[PDB]
């Protein structure tokens, strides 16, 4: 199981698969980790911060104060950044963020219309969406789309950096170009979004910045992989799309478009107290990366697993974590997932596939490289 291996990027979830099937809870001797693909091994895990950790100094690894954030803590100290980032959140009026996702998407949309040639989704919907959406959020000023997609690329491959090293430099120039743009933003942003309400909740300064940058990021490359994945469903099962339309039919739909597409594959933590996983002991010190899209393809727990079904119960997946650590903009992401679904609706074009899906070769996140399409 080589997860870079361009047949497995191409389709991950057949090999998920035959890992879940033969054992939930595999040991990979060259990662050095646990590679977990059972539901219930992974909902167990998320949720033990007692002995299952993503601060590393609890096993006692030397971690630079300036360096900290608010997904490398963990509880006490994690509450009171993760509240006030809560808080900040809360601040913001959702009358004024559901307008402001939904022009977007109508904006975005309505320019794609009248195209006669293939258009590609990503680069063209997905991507410009996500980065306007969350810099709307954020109250600042959009980034350069091409410039600031560039970073995050170099991110977002930084995140396998434990299959391929080489890939950790990239990512932390990029990282340190995103941390002055954050530092502009908290010196010159407005008193309105949730950048100036972080600032006045405000926890040591850098740890401030750095969970700002996270949020930055985290939105903006988790919400275009997942509308580029939504989309790429939608374009071949256009029938998803002719269901009620009602709010309580599209919130199943919506649940179960994350539940399949979240493009978070793999979500790491490090055992910090021995504690049985599975079949296996897991052992203090020992790393488990935790395959929450394959965990959301257990046919235990989801029937017929690749498939959308409109009555399952919810509150089931973990394309959103679980526990303290559990997405910070699940809200926000539901929330703009359904403007995308009610502008398409309300769009009326018709994207057909114009060639096949592709996809960026990273492991951890998934997202598509291109989605060509013809608009109508
Ligand atoms: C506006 C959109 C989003 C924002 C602002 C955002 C931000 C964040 C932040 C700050 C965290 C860290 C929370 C913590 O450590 O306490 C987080 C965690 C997480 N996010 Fe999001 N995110 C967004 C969208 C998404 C989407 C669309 C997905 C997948 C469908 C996703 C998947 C996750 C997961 C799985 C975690 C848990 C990581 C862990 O277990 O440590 N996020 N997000």
């Amino acid at each position: 199981y080589d997860p870079l291996a361009p047949s497995v990027i191409a389709d991950p979830y057949p090999f998920y698969r035959k890992l879940r099937e033969t054992n939930t809870v595999h040991w990979h001797e060259f990662l050095d980790s646990w590679v977990v693909t059972g539901y219930a091994e992974c909902r167990q895990v998320l949720g033990d911060t007692t002995n299952f950790g993503s601060d590393f100094r609890r096993i006692d690894v030397e971690i630079p104060d300036t360096q900290l954030s608010v997904q490398s803590l963990d509880p006490p100290e994690h509450g009171a950044i993760r509240h006030l980032l809560v808080s900040a959140l809360h601040e913001q009026p959702l009358s004024t963020v559901r307008q402001q996702f939904a022009a977007i998407a109508a904006q975005h949309l309505a320019e794609l219309s009248g195209q006669p040639g293939t258009v590609d989704l990503v680069s063209r919907f997905a991507r410009p969406v996500a980065l306007r959406t969350i810099t709307a959020f954020l109250g600042v000023p959009p980034p350069d789309g091409a410039g600031f997609e560039q970073w995050s690329n170099a991110i977002v491959r930084s995140m396998d950096a434990g299959i391929e090293p080489a890939r950790a430099e990239p990512g932390n120039q990029a990282r340190a170009e995103l941390s002055r743009l954050v530092t502009h933003w908290l010196a010159e942003a407005d008193e309105r979004g949730f950048v100036g309400a972080a600032r006045r909740a405000a926890v040591p300064a850098a740890v401030l910045a750095n969970s700002l940058r996270a949020v930055l990021h985290a939105g903006y490359a988790s919400v275009s992989r997942l509308l580029g994945g939504v989309l790429a469903r939608l374009v071949r099962h256009p029938e998803l799309l002719a269901g009620p339309a009602t709010r309580d039919a599209d919130e199943a739909l919506v649940d179960e478009l994350i539940r399949l597409d979240g493009p978070v594959q793999a979500d790491a933590r490090v055992c910090v107290r021995d504690q049985p996983v599975g079949a296996q002991l897991v052992r203090r010190g020992d790393v488990l990366v935790l395959f929450i899209a394959a965990a959301n393809r257990d046919p235990a727990v989801f029937p017929d697993p690749d498939a959308v079904r409109l009555t399952r119960r919810r509150g089931l997946h973990l394309a959103f974590g679980r526990g303290a650590h559990a997405c910070l903009g699940a809200g926000l992401a539901t929330l703009q997932l359904r403007e995308v679904l009610g502008a398409l609706r309300a769009g009326g074009l018709r994207l057909a596939p114009a060639g096949p899906a592709a996809y960026e070769p990273t492991a951890t996140l998934r997202g598509l490289a291109e989605l060509p399409v013809s608009v109508r």
